[PDB]
């Protein structure tokens, strides 16, 4: 077809190369359409945002050692045409925010409360004005008063949680998320961790306290069909496809393939849940998105919200995610020309 135009990818090159990135932009460039504009960690880190190479599409988005300012401050001078807001990636840091956001845009979430000793979430007015666009105030907030009112029962200003509960570092990168059993299903905790990407746990009889040092969400412990998450996979508000795998919550217990890798199932979404997909999308204004959901006897609730994510090693995938951004910039192009 007629050159459309070109598609910068502005991320670092650890995910630029990856499989689903070459197949998509290979798609989108083969037929003459589009062309490809090459950033580089070079450029990205060492040289200046009004050095850096423009285009008419821009694909961007963080990842360890991205300097996200830095590609806001070139998105504010250059203004192309982007399909992720970089500045509500910074949410994703915060799981405080990225609830606040959810609750926002009426997708469920779990029963929760919230200990929090930093003083609440930070914010710049950057992205203090972008959450006013988003239904979001960012407040200072002080430490709760809180006690455990017996083994089982958590109480937070005056409202309680009983377990089974789900304790969260409000770090979005910190994984170090523990699980508190009922005394009557046994009691004891279980103690959740990542070594470089590997995800273990431990059991431990004695875990019966929060912690008493960092800032944590507490959600309900959820009941999930089949002891399973659903790993979901938006291409804006009107895509999104669908994993199973089994969840370590109840038992420990991680399902891995012979390759190390975790197993996952394709899933049918319910129609319910292609319109939550389609509301995390536009929530955090992440056309290409990534979140989890559980399940639970016939309601569905989101649990995290990664931003930037594709499907790998599936050709339909690749083929709609290719077809998707190819009308979005066409007329994204009509608007502009
Ligand atoms: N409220 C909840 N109820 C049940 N399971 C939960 C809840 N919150 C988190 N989980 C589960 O805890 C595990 C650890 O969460 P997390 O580290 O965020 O997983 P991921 O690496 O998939 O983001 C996941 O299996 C997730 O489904």
């Amino acid at each position: 077809g007629a050159k459309v135009g070109k598609i910068g990818v502005c991320a670092m090159d650890a995910k630029v190369l990856s499989k689903p990135m070459r197949h998509i932009l290979n798609r989108l460039i083969e037929h003459g359409e589009f062309e490809t504009v090459i950033f580089g960690d070079k450029v990205i880190l060492d040289e200046r945002i009004e050095n850096w190479p423009t285009c008419d599409f821009l694909i961007s988005f963080f990842s360890s050692g991205f300097p996200l300012d830095k590609a806001i401050k070139y998105v504010k001078l250059r203004k192309p045409f982007i399909i992720n807001d970089l500045i509500m990636q910074k949410i994703l840091w915060d799981r405080r925010l990225c609830l606040q956001v959810l609750e926002a845009y009426n997708v469920p979430t779990p029963p929760r409360l919230e200990i929090s000793r930093d003083g609440g979430p930070r914010a710049n007015e950057e992205l203090r004005a972008k959450l006013r666009e988003h239904g979001v105030e960012v407040k200072p907030v002080e430490e709760p008063e809180w006690k455990m009112v017996d083994d089982d029962t958590l109480e937070v200003d005056g409202k309680t949680m009983t377990k089974p509960f789900v304790e969260k570092p409000v770090d979005g990168e910190d994984h170090n998320i523990y699980i508190y059993y009922h005394s009557k299903n046994g009691g004891g905790g279980r103690r959740l961790f990542r070594k470089v990407g590997n995800k273990s746990s431990e059991f431990d009889p004695t875990l019966v306290h929060p912690r008493t040092e960092g800032s944590y969400i507490y959600e309900q412990f959820m009941d999930t069909d089949n002891f399973e998450d659903v790993k979901a996979y938006t291409i804006g508000e009107n895509f999104c496809h669908a994993e199973t795998r089994k969840s370590p919550v109840v038992d420990g217990i991680v399902r891995r393939n012979t390759h190390g890798k975790e197993v996952r199932y394709i899933t049918e979404l319910s129609d319910e849940e292609k319109t939550i997909a389609g509301k995390v999308s536009k929530a955090f204004s992440q056309m290409i998105c990534g979140f989890d959901l559980l399940r639970v006897s016939g309601k569905s609730y989101v649990i995290d919200v990664n931003g930037f994510s594709f499907v790998k090693d599936n050709k339909a995938y690749y083929d709609s995610c290719a077809n998707i951004l190819r009308s979005t910039f066409i007329e994204a192009k009509k608007k502009m020309d």
